[PDB]
């Protein structure tokens, strides 16, 4: 069953904004969220769409491995961590949509469709071209859409191979320590209103797995460390995080 | 290749809590390995607990564990570590060092494919004698600093004669910490049947842009000290301006 508990909105409206949690806990298959009008709503995916992509780059071979070294083409662009040398893990960490485009240029329009549709990933009806349309509004995904694709993803269950699965879960480590692990990826929308945050990943514990999916309202980039710190909020009052 | 250089200032790490012990550095892109002192860099001991990313190597590779998720129920004998009397996987009995869950792997691996499979990861001194499912804790086997880094390396880069998805499972199980600025995947141990008493910690630092390699050991008469496995290396670390 899903369950709307409201109480999670004083976490957005204590930082004058508003969004959506959307989590599943994988024990009890039961979901939570405190909208879900807006958990089901598609907004555009912006860098979550590192995870589809780099599964697909891997199954097909355009990236060999995790060690690949993507150049950087010497062209300055306005974030100075995608001004360097990259590989598919800091590709990740950083978000560098250029070594993405790349990537998407290789895949093709005809794979990259079909792959999308195999994954259930978007809407049926995308347009614009492979190394655009996930950037300028041509696919769009809710937050429990992520949710439906993070499970398939965590038990290898995509029709991908396994080891490109093992390989995106490795490049999503987000934060590990005795209590928890975070595979995570984040986003944030500017092209399109609304400008928007993501955070889409899972918590792992010894003896249960927590899938998130979040999205919030972004209008400047000041609030960006929100997105990671409304979700801990929201896992450290269901007792999922100390 | 390059000559090992040795740096006798991370001894005031060791002196600080009036221990002693070795810390051995590999930077793997310099190709280049750094230690406080060289002869007990070269010092094989039971490799105790640590034995677990070789155990589940191999029990990975013959088909004895099917992946991270299968359950090793409890047998039901209460034992004094708590961590240990519950159902672990694969990850969790590396976390909690669950030897009762690594004896089961060693029984079904048995000692043919055991010696076999230690002899083509070229691990430590690779001599099994003993009871087939306590070796590693009272038996033949030793390693030392510098040979554990030898092994890991290999793991990190998928080269030891199993398959890359064993590898990429230990390593998973492996992981300790991740933040922004750094990942270790690495595993404790705590040699206490056999004298020398000692702690270990073996693995690697992965930054953004280089993997630096580790192997600790150090003398542990008392339970006490346990946390400086860790507390140690990191002061090296620190020193070495490789986490902040
Ligand atoms: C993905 O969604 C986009 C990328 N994701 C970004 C992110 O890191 O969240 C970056 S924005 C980057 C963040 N660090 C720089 C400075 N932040 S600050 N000090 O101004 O608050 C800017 C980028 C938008 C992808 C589609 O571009
Ligand atoms: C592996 O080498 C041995 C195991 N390694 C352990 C470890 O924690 O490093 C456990 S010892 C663990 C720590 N806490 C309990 C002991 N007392 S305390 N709270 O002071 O640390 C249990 C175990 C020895 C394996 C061979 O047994
Ligand atoms: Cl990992
Ligand atoms: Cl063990």
């Amino acid at each position: 069953e899903w369950q709307e508990n409201k109480s999670w909105n004083a976490h957005f409206t204590e930082h004058k904004s508003q969004g959506v949690v959307v989590l599943w806990n994988e024990n009890k298959q039961q979901g939570f969220t405190n909208n879900l009008k807006r958990a089901n709503q598609a907004f555009l995916p912006a860098s979550t769409f590192a995870i589809p992509n780099s599964l697909i780059a891997l199954d097909l071979g355009v990236v060999k491995d995790e060690h690949q070294v993507f150049k950087w083409d010497g062209q300055t662009r306005d974030i100075a961590t995608w001004n360097r040398d990259h590989n598919l893990i800091t590709a990740m960490k950083y978000s560098v949509v250029p070594v993405y485009q790349e990537f998407a240029r290789q895949i093709g329009e005809a794979r990259m469709s079909k792959m999308l549709h195999a994954f259930d990933y978007g809407n049926e009806d995308i347009s614009g071209n492979v190394d655009s349309f996930w950037l300028d509004g041509g696919i769009r995904i809710s937050a429990t859409e992520q949710i439906s694709f993070l499970r398939k993803l965590y038990h290898n269950k995509l029709h991908v191979s396994e080891r490109s699965q093992r390989i995106v879960k490795q490049a999503m480590l987000t934060e590990a320590n005795g209590d928890y692990i975070i595979r995570a990826k984040t986003g944030y929308s500017t092209r399109i209103e609304p400008k928007i945050g993501w955070w889409v990943g899972w918590v792992e514990l010894d003896d249960n797995v927590w899938f998130f999916a979040m999205n919030m309202d972004m209008p400047t980039s000041d609030g960006l460390g929100l997105r990671q710190a409304i979700t801990k909020e929201v896992l450290k009052q269901e007792k999922i995080i100390p």
